[PDB]
């Protein structure tokens, strides 16, 4: 598989998260936090922490909602991971996807490539064994929330990556 930043590396607090996805999903949804972006390791770790910590300590979940989050600094972080249900696209979507979330606001800008890389990489492991369906489908979090993420520009690009279709 491509590298993944374990939780404990970015010094997450523990996940009190007891439901696990039943694998293979057959979708990924793709978002953005509309949050702060950073592009070192450093500053990225950190950012993984604010997220979590607003989903924790002021929305109340058992963990970080996203699967997985993706910095500019080209790195990607464990969120839930392959085996836990997410708290990312809704109720429905939750149980039937992995979220990946984009730390940024990619309204008027796209990720920087080491982003996109991480992100493409990440999910063709995803395909590679097993926890993603061979020819899953890629929606984006406005495909299936009501919301502007993943952002205008992030949006446009995804809807050419390979398995993207409709909606």
């Amino acid at each position: 598989c491509s590298p993944i930043v374990p939780r404990n590396e970015w010094k997450a607090l523990a996940s009190e998260c007891a439901q696990h996805l039943s694998l293979p999903l057959r979708y990924v949804v793709v978002s953005h936090t509309a949050g702060s972006s950073c592009n070192t390791p450093a500053s990225c770790q950190q950012q993984a922490r604010n997220v979590q910590h607003y989903h924790m300590k002021t929305l109340g979940w058992c963990d970080v909602g996203y699967n997985f989050l993706i910095g500019e600094d080209g790195l990607v972080y464990e969120g839930r991971g392959w085996n836990f249900t997410g708290a990312h696209s809704g109720h429905l979507w939750n149980p039937m996807s992995i979220g990946i979330s984009f730390m940024g606001n990619y309204m008027d800008r796209v990720p920087t490539p080491q982003a996109i890389r991480a992100a493409q990489g990440l999910l063709a492991c995803g395909v590679a064994q097993g926890a993603l369906r061979s020819n899953y489908v890629l929606k984006g979090h406005r495909d299936v929330q009501r919301t502007l993420s993943p952002g205008n520009q992030l949006y446009h690009l995804i809807q050419n990556w390979p398995h993207y279709r409709s909606p």
